[PDB]
């Protein structure tokens, strides 16, 4: 039931990494890479950096205690986009997109 709760976890995370939301979801697979895009304001701006590799990483080694430990760190990768990027950056569009998908999914969970 905790652990169905975090298989269905594993399940949210399939679907987000899925071809089909790969339009909009390839910005979130991995970490920011701050050398590559010179975002050197980024670790000033969003203290707790979240992406779903690294998600996956934490839900594989055990580090969230149920679904709403591992519901927040999704919810916080979207609220890093929309606190770092401007509100009409299409990365914004592609955040609310993805985040209408996990929310539909994690909402169904069964208890
Ligand atoms: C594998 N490469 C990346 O993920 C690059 N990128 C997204 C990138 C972008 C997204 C949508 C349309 C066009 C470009 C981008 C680059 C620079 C600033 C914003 C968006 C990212 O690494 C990335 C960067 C930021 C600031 C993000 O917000 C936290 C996210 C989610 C991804």
């Amino acid at each position: 039931k905790v652990s169905e709760q975090l298989k269905c976890c594993s399940g949210i995370l399939k679907e987000m990494f899925a071809k089909k939301h790969a339009a909009y979801a390839w910005p979130f697979y991995k970490p920011v890479d701050v050398e590559a895009l010179g975002l050197h304001d980024y670790c000033d701006i969003i203290k707790h950096p979240m992406d779903m590799s690294t998600i996956k990483s934490k839900l594989e080694a055990r580090e969230y205690r149920d679904a709403q430990e591992f519901g927040a760190d999704v919810r916080l990768m979207f609220s890093n986009c929309y606190k770092y990027n401007p509100p009409d950056h299409e990365v914004v569009a592609m955040a609310r997109k993805l985040q209408d998908v996990f929310e539909m999914r994690f909402a169904k969970m069964p208890d």
